[PDB]
């Protein structure tokens, strides 16, 4: 049971934070000129430690060059760029064998469902979870539908959509988009049954206290936690708000 | 002689009746609504289990969640969204190895010929139907032509040409739409030859007794039976009209 | 020596009458209105066998569930279906080592030269002629040439282009659209050299003597025997009709 | 050292003829039309050694049921049609182990840089050439840029590039178009390096005299030779045209 | 660590001068009109060698004809032509395997983040990256934004992304455009971590002064060197040219 050793590593208090940082290639270095020490590695997985969280997720390069065992690591296993401009499409640059060397306690992989290249996720996604099986890590499925006739990525349908793929295609944890009230968010946390849901921190909020709200409506919701990057580390006070979401998660 | 398995195990009183529940990729869980319990895969099993029916269908993630070994199981190894908008295509998310593992009886397939991808799917059914002799699983394909030249899926000559191609292919059975009266889906029923055919459920009818019409016609027309779906779980008296089914096709 | 192997088993005769039954996945049960048992396999192998022809052609599920062993098989591995709308592309839906297991004496493939995709099917050829070697079976290339600048396929300069790709490809025999005369038709056999043609049959024409005139063209210009589908099993007098084919080709 | 097999087996003179026949695929059989023998691989065998020329290249299929040993062969691997449309693709219908049980003494694949599937075939070049090595065959790269940018193919630039396109992916040998004149052509030699250089023959000539006039200019600027077919073999006075061209390239 | 063995071997005093010759598929023989010589593989093997430069960088035929050990060769695994029009892509003609036994001490690959394709280069980088590590022999990635969005390639949050890329997906070293200027430039030197940057030398200068003061602000970027082909071997002046730059990477 990969769900219940996922949750045995990543949420011991019962409620999971991770702290995301495949950001480097998802949308490049300008997300870390407001708080320019988010750009090292180093001082990304000192946060963490810091904060109490429960892991971190990094790219294959970002885990072979800093990667320290101080917190369970995620390895996403796949990425893109937003300089990409085809129909929404995301491949592995790493394998689950390779992720299990770099020391990771689970991996991670995105999912675009109603993308044109759909059926190239689902195919490669197929093959990462039966390595996942065979190494005995977690697979943590981001389930992000985009492109097709996906107008609204928060819409209360496509996010319970989002989840339900995700639980379908042997998910062992997923990690989807807040729909923006608790109520809305619970169907979706129902439709994906016994697989925990983590949500996406998303942009930067305008206020720290718009995101903690967000935060417990996502807990209210019956979410497992948060797997949260942009509204921790792009600010300049990252670990005082770092544990005072800590705080309101455990 | 994988088609007199199959029978053994689905059709073990001369019909069959398989309660499908791939529904949460294929449409999502706008479809669990009607019924919400529906979304609960345990509320599945009891429920085929109740009605006396032959099998369940399960995508691997259900499969390995939920899967109890309470009721036959056919692991559909593809599937597909309709927030896809490209020419219909659906991949294999799962081996028959593994769903040998996950506890199947049968593997199912869905090709879509005429579409521009038909290729797509023949050539990797090619690779499934070798598998499942290898492991001695009969191979249910769902033959459903769309795209192309395709303008009406239910028309006698596609429904005909839908039965055809699946026994060429090496269904072990089959599953495809009704064409609305007995006549003509006997034609299908004709040249499907030694392999048994199970009709699609389809969208949940206005009144149950529709349904039961549609039922009486699949029958009388020759087919094994059916493959539901909506017309059993969307409903709130679910059991009751399972029952009634079970009466009918039994 | 393949074709020497082919020579011996489908042309002891010295010429050779092949009956054609893949005409379900290619062209779907409407062909089989015109005379109903047709569309029972069983039926075509008793005719093939009352008739005294050299052999049958099936796809691997027709093969798998009604081959007897009666008369030899070729087993036609590749298949599309005139729903399909795209550039023609075929591919295979079984292997050479299946097919030796369903009891083929021969293989049988179709490519499209000139098709956007000829590339895909020359691709999967090479691998099936390397597969044919190895397990001792002869390749049966169908070359018709489809998309691209093909207009008529039974222009003279198109038919002997066919012939000669058949060749240069590595097949040991061949199946290729008559050009309607057999001085244009003589050229195709002659440059297809040491590899033996056998006609296409084609629609069913407007009278058994047109189909027997056809006939006896393509043995006067030196093939070596016809690979006829329709114009025989799309007959209401098959049998008889079957038999004076025998008759004339023999 | 691959470069120096080639030359022994090839250009034991210090010059070298090839005979070329792939013309049967590339172009089909209107090429032979001029001069009917043509049409048979026996005669163009027969007419090679009567000539003395260092080789022939075939396909596959060709080298199959004709090749007996009685001068040196080039495999060419890959190979596509005139009928076909789309951007420039030739792929491999034989491997590198294939070609050495033909009796091959050296390999052939057609590259065409500039096409938008350039990629398709550097792709397969790379495994050919591995597999070239392996086996201690010669590789020679038919070096062709069509399609993308290419507009004049036998401009200077063009040629130059061809040339240098095949020393850099690791050719043997090259065969490359004439520039039409000495000048300009010693260039592409240049830029070749110490991979040695064949002129394609081209279209026949309206002379005699023209091609001779062609091949000195090539001889001039300090290729090893010459890869013909049509200036050879659609001749009536085939062999004498051929004894003429050994007399001035030897 | 894949990253010190490639300082080990390219770059023993600090800084590095890796001298280009993939051009040949890339842009054609066109680049070596200017300076004849520049098209036998011998010259410019003779040149590093004369001018002390770290290495060379060949595809695998000029390295299979003409490599012989005398300077330490990067083999520049995939390559396309200037010819082709599609949505930049860039497949391997070589792998790994064969790198090492051409007497390889790294292995480059080309990238184009951006590209409509670039899931193909992400796809096959992820598989030479594990070849990489199995043979032991540092990936230097060229990162080239290139395609969909991207309409400057030497703008500031483009390089700086370029850098951002290689680091990511495993480069070990990574070779990238210039910016224009040292403090643009020293972002993306930033983000790119404990991976080192080497700077693409681009089209030849119009003064050797012009090429001079691109490299003086890669260095004071803190980049580790530069990958230069053209502005070297495209100049008559090559060797005395060549020497002024291992003067000023070396020593400045």
């Amino acid at each position: 049971n990969l769900t219940e050793k996922f949750l045995r590593i990543f949420a011991r208090r019962g409620k999971s934070i991770i702290l995301a940082y495949d950001h480097g290639i998802e949308h490049g270095p300008a997300d870390f000129m407001d708080n320019p020490d988010s750009a090292d590695p180093e001082y990304i997985l000192r946060l963490a430690r810091d904060a109490g969280f429960d892991g971190v997720v990094f790219q294959r390069g970002i885990a072979e060059k800093y990667y320290d065992g101080s917190v369970p690591l995620i390895l996403k296993l796949n990425g893109k760029t937003t300089l990409y401009n085809g129909e929404p499409v995301s491949v592995a640059n790493c394998s689950v064998e390779e992720a299990v060397s770099l020391g990771a306690s689970a991996v991670g992989y995105t999912i675009y469902p109603g993308s044109g290249f759909e059926w190239k996720m689902f195919e490669e996604l197929a093959r990462i979870k039966r390595d996942a099986v065979k190494f005995d890590l977690p697979l943590v499925v981001w389930s992000y539908p985009r492109g097709g006739k996906v107008v609204n990525e928060t819409a209360p349908e496509i996010v319970a959509y989002a989840a339900r793929i995700a639980l379908e295609l042997g998910a062992d944890a997923m990690k989807i988009k807040y729909t923006g009230d608790p109520k809305t968010f619970s169907w979706a946390v129902k439709v994906a049954g016994k697989v925990p849901v983590l949500m996406s921190g998303g942009p930067k909020t305008k206020t720290e206290e718009d995101f903690l709200k967000q935060v417990e409506g996502v807990l209210e919701a019956g979410a497992l936690g948060i797997a949260v990057g942009r509204n921790v580390w792009q600010r300049r006070d990252a670990l005082k708000f770092a544990r005072a979401l800590a705080e309101l998660v455990y």
